[PDB]
């Protein structure tokens, strides 16, 4: 009887993880812009590593040899999303990687930031992804791995995430990372905004970053 029909199973973020999560979504910075440097470098790392396999099998770019990061505002949906065509994740990588497992730079950076570090230092502690948050109140991840089903990782933050399998629409492979922004974070739909950020930090991405201005007709 339903259209649809899917187990949705809920993790609790580790804790160190949490606490991250609340201080970035939380504490005001005046450079929140490099939220989306850290997404790419995460897009670009994924590239290299889907490239590094086919290096020696090619037959891993069966689901797509593009490799290529777009990057897609949606002023009516209020959303970026950053898409990469990298080697993706399985649940297990969604799981362990995005939420569960605290890696030691997560304790490291915080610890920095009260030394007086940066929030722009992320990246060097091997947790940009959770920047996202400095705009966004809500990230969905979508995520394909070769040999594996498409899935969706989702949180608020608040101290847990969603994991589900997704049949929305199929990618070949990689990841698209979807920022539902706050309400005063809107200008990083611009058009102007994401170029100049784009030039001013991901200068040196050695992949095609395009712009796809998406609108509803
Ligand atoms: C960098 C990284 C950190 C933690 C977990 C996984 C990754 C990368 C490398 C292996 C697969 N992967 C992704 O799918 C991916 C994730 C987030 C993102 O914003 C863009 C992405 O392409």
């Amino acid at each position: 009887q339903p259209m649809e029909e899917e187990e949705v199973e809920t993790f609790a973020f580790q804790a160190e993880i949490a606490q991250l999560m609340s201080l970035i979504i939380n504490t005001f910075y005046s450079n929140k812009e490099i939220f989306l440097r850290e997404l790419i470098s995460n897009s670009s790392d994924a590239l290299d590593k889907i490239r590094y396999e086919s290096l020696t099998d090619p037959s891993k770019l069966d689901s797509g040899k593009e490799l290529h990061i777009n990057l897609i505002p949606n002023k009516q949906d209020r959303t970026l999303t950053i898409v990469d065509t990298g080697i993706g994740m399985t649940k297990a990588d969604l799981i362990n990687n995005l939420g569960t497992i605290a890696k030691s730079g997560t304790k490291a950076f915080m610890e920095a930031l009260q030394a007086g570090a940066d929030i722009s230092m992320i990246g060097q502690f091997g947790v940009g992804f959770y920047s996202a948050y400095l705009v966004a109140e809500k990230v969905t991840v979508i995520t394909k791995h070769n040999d594996d089903e498409q899935y969706a990782w989702e949180s608020s933050a608040g101290g847990s995430f969603t994991v589900r399998t997704d049949t929305g629409e199929p990618m070949g492979r990689g990841t698209k990372v979807i920022l539902h922004l706050k309400e005063d974070q809107t200008e990083y739909l611009e058009e102007r905004r994401i170029k100049e950020i784009v030039k001013k930090h991901s200068q040196f991405i050695g992949y095609p970053i395009t712009l796809f201005v998406e609108k509803e007709l």
